[PDB]
């Protein structure tokens, strides 16, 4: 089997991608946040705390025929941005793009921190990292990409993000259309969860490259590319008047500026960051100060290739029985 779904951005920034996803019978529509940095599905549901709901749509079992409760089941997550959910767990179909996987854990939020409830665009998260990061206790779950796994053509997902425009993640195969050249594979340590890499090193603008390497993780649900300070410094101090302001949480820039490019190694290949893309837009409506969006890993803890960094590929997350990740311009 495979599947294809269509994902999007929520807003003018990319902040985020939802894609549509079917849960339930007959089916529910949510649009799901896709994230390869975490390996909990779970949505907005009729059991959601009701001030805490503004604009989403909800999952509700007790209207779909092949919802059970996983009796017992709680879960509790928290998010590198501080943001947070938990709530109970019900197994029930979920189909993405076609694809089905019956019997998946739909953890139902009874809580969500103030960034979901703000967000009126996301209806919950589609984790696809390791399950073994999933949250629920006592029985930890399997995420859908685990369950879906046996049943697909080759034991594949790919995320292929858009600038300001839509794309697609692909279930199962690996579409030779979407991509431009070979794909350059690289080795991936699950041991903390993720899908965990070293970059060769980087290049900013039309400089040359710095041959380093730069462990970090492929997170499709981070917007941005957080790397070290070292790097990102090497990186703004090629801008004119950009800067690091702790007052607003970053490196910021005039807003008149035009940005360089940013390269990242991928074994002997290089993909390359346009500068635009690496423009979030005024810190505050109407103001000349941009967001930049490379930023500082320090405090942090890891290093993050975000969507600025995967939107500029197509990404291949091999989750054969030896995962690799692959990257290819595109």
């Amino acid at each position: 089997s495979t599947g294809s779904a269509t994902t999007t951005p929520i807003d003018s920034l990319d902040d985020a991608y939802i894609t549509p996803v079917q849960i339930g019978t007959p089916a529910q529509t949510l649009n799901l946040d896709f994230d390869t940095g975490s390996s909990d599905l779970w949505v907005f549901s009729s059991e959601t705390t009701a001030s805490e709901v503004d604009g989403q749509t909800i999952y509700t079992p007790s209207k779909s025929t092949t919802a059970k409760l996983l009796s017992g089941a709680t879960w509790s997550i928290s998010y590198g941005d501080g943001s947070s959910s938990s709530g109970d767990v019900y197994t029930d179909t979920v189909s993405v793009g076609g694809l089905t996987v019956t019997g998946q854990a739909v953890e139902s939020a009874k809580k969500v921190s103030s960034s979901f409830t703000e967000d009126s665009t996301i209806d919950g998260l589609l984790g696809l990292a390791f399950s073994t990061l999933n949250t629920v206790s006592p029985t930890q779950q399997k995420t859908f990409f685990d369950n879906a796994k046996a049943s697909l053509d080759s034991p594949v997902f790919t995320a292929d993000l858009g600038y300001h425009a839509p794309g697609t993640y692909n279930f199962g195969f690996i579409d030779t259309t979407a991509y431009t050249g070979s794909i350059t594979y690289t080795a991936v340590s699950t041991k903390q969860g993720f899908w965990e890499w070293t970059s060769t090193g980087y290049a900013v603008g039309s400089g040359t490259f710095k041959s380093t390497s730069i462990d970090g993780i492929a997170d499709t649900g981070t917007t941005l590319l957080y790397l070290p300070a070292t790097v990102v410094s090497a990186y703004w101090a090629q801008v004119s008047g950009a800067k690091s302001s702790s007052s607003v949480g970053g490196y910021v820039f005039p807003c008149s500026a035009t940005l360089p490019s940013f390269t990242f190694g991928v074994g002997s290949a290089r993909i390359v960051i346009p500068g635009d893309y690496i423009d979030f837009g005024p810190i505050s409506t109407g103001s000349s100060s941009c967001f930049g969006g490379i930023q500082s890993s320090a405090g942090i803890g890891i290093n993050i290739f975000g969507d600025v960094a995967l939107k500029a590929a197509f990404v291949v997350f091999n989750g054969a029985t030896t995962p690799t990740l692959g990257f290819a311009s595109k």
